């Protein structure tokens, strides 16, 4: 079989205001990423999203499939299913949550089929669990015989799904590159998760399928004008500053350096390359970030990565430097300046500071 | 893989009082019961249940159901699918009717489950919609993982499951259902199989849903002898399910001798044929109208048999509310009129007196 295009769409969310946190999202989006990157997707990998910006992710996803485009969207965080139907919990939801605060599932399903897609498959890993707070019960004039949807949910109705992978992806990654049937291939990762050891009679992945057709996620990619407004739009979604070198007046030069971990969260790391020998002590940090990015401001300037929430260990960036994650660049409306702060001893310390503009980063630059 | 045993069963509604009338069940009950017993599936095969008799065919069914055992369940009639949830409705539901008077599927499932079943199947051939009668909200209990259920739907969520002979769903399935595949991957290459197809690719499209986690195939074979309490009582259930009537001679005062024969046609339906004479005076609860009675072919009673397959003959369909000994008569009138009447016990499902639940 053929694709027009395939996209897709990982969304992972942790850090909830009102509700426990999670810590699986951020490992098994990143390594999904990468999976289906490998498989000619282009993927939009979007962490911690508020109800506001996964609509609005969701929504400008929609208007991007195309007849006969595989469309795959992959879901990690707070999740519950009544009476059928999944939905999906925003970060920024209050306590409690109903379904006006959450996504339903469903109502993505029937808005991509408006757009003729060749292949829709939703990757839901997530608790499947009523929730008691929800007074109503949507009744959608559902359904239209596409034949062409495929669910993996990483458990079963009324079930938990429980550095490191969660279940589903755990299994899911070890044969995703595979050139089979997605439903072929989606019940051999079941055939997996049941051989283990951990899983039995807890966690078992459900498939609901009605895909008529031999389609895989290798399948090759077949062009249209309207493909071209995506495949501009999506080179211009993922490019990342140059590495710049900032010259101060005591002789210290700073290389100022940015990498991509999410299509909305990115590394800022600061090394010293150049020290006059008369200086001893030399500390440069970043301050004077925008507000609408929000970041915490002891979570900056780290002397690994780690400990800025990252996926990325020490020894993938440039080592021996200091770290900064800025994981909300969907929130970014204007310009990315800030200030680089030198920070020098020979009693007092020295003060000297420089102004950086990178312009809009990443998603930012697709301006929203 | 290995099963304890393998376990059938099969429902066909088409009679119903209160509804449109059904036609594919009887070809598609019959074939499919065929088709599981050359996988040597103990098969229990049903036509035109009311609720009542659908609940006590379910409890029979759950006793023939153990640990590791392979149970299926395969439903063509009326349906419909309300939050998440199908329901099966019997041919004496009433217009409009609610969740109460159908079978819920996910309970019969739920009962599956703490029978330690090994496979659970259910093959649903029927439409998809909600009935608009029923304000019923599923309690509902969360049922076990046991990841060993597959769901077969002849159609879509919302979409009708349409008859055109063979019904959609069976007309693909019984291309399939032999192989050596596991059942959820059959059942994915029949669902491409319906896609393939020129006069039902869009409008008719199945739907699985599936958690089973092992490679279990209707073709598994079944483990030796289980020595208990328990596999004593479920075999001698078994033994007892499709006893048919031995073909007798009848001679009359007169001199005239007529051979009385008998054929198991389902679980429920039974033909009786008279050879050189004509039968009347049946149990009432069978609901026998003896001007379906007495046809000079199989094809006039209504049944699956045609005239090749087996004189006079009569169709008797509800075996299943015989709750007294089959005992009728046999009319013989000449150029005039003597009557003998003849006992036969209880035939096929009737000896295992399903209205005990
Ligand atoms: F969530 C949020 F950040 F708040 C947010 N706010 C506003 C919009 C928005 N749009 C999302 C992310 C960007 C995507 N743009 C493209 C473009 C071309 N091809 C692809 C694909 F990869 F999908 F094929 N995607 C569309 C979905 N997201």
């Amino acid at each position: 079989m053929l694709a027009k295009d395939k996209v897709a769409l990982l969304i992972g969310n942790m850090n909830y205001r009102e509700h426990p946190k999670l810590k699986a999202p951020l490992v098994d989006v990143y390594e999904l990423t990468n999976l289906l990157r490998q498989l000619d997707f282009k993927v939009v990998s979007l962490l911690d999203l508020t109800e506001y910006e996964m609509r609005n992710a969701v929504d400008e996803f929609l208007l991007l499939l195309d007849k006969g485009v595989y469309g795959l969207l992959y879901y990690a965080g707070h999740g519950y299913e009544n009476f059928g139907n999944s939905f999906m919990v925003p970060v920024d939801a209050p306590n409690p949550y109903r379904s006006e605060n959450c996504l339903c599932v469903q109502n993505i399903l029937k808005l991509m089929q408006e757009k003729e897609t060749g292949l829709n498959v939703f990757l839901l890993d997530m608790c499947r669990k009523r929730n008691d707070y929800d007074d109503t019960i949507p009744i959608l004039d559902a359904l239209k015989v596409t034949a062409n949807i495929v669910f993996g949910y990483a458990t079963c109705q009324g079930a938990e799904a429980f550095l490191a992978n969660g279940i589903f992806m755990k299994f899911l990654k070890d044969r995703l590159l595979e050139d089979k049937k997605i439903t072929v291939l989606l019940d051999e990762v079941a055939e997996d998760m049941g051989k283990c050891h951990l899983t039995k009679g807890k966690q078992a992945l459900e498939i609901r399928s009605s895909l008529s057709e031999k389609r895989a996620l290798t399948d090759p990619i077949q062009y249209s004008a309207e493909s071209l407004v995506r495949n501009l739009q999506w080179a211009k979604a993922h490019e990342l500053p140059e590495s710049m070198c900032l010259k101060f007046k005591c002789g210290v030069q700073i290389q100022l350096g940015f990498a991509a971990e999410f299509s909305n969260v990115m590394i800022i790391y600061t090394k010293i390359v150049y020290k006059p020998p008369e200086i001893i002590m030399c500390d440069a940090y970043v301050t004077d970030f925008p507000l609408d990015l929000d970041i915490d401001p002891k979570d900056a300037n780290k002397g690994t990565p780690e400990e800025t929430g990252s996926y990325l260990v020490s020894k993938d960036l440039p080592k021996a430097c200091l770290y900064t994650r800025l994981s909300s660049l969907q929130k970014l409306k204007e310009e990315l300046v800030f200030t680089v702060c030198l920070s020098y001893q020979y009693e007092d310390t020295v003060e000297d500071k420089q102004e950086v503009n990178v312009g809009k980063p990443l998603i930012a630059k697709l301006d929203m």
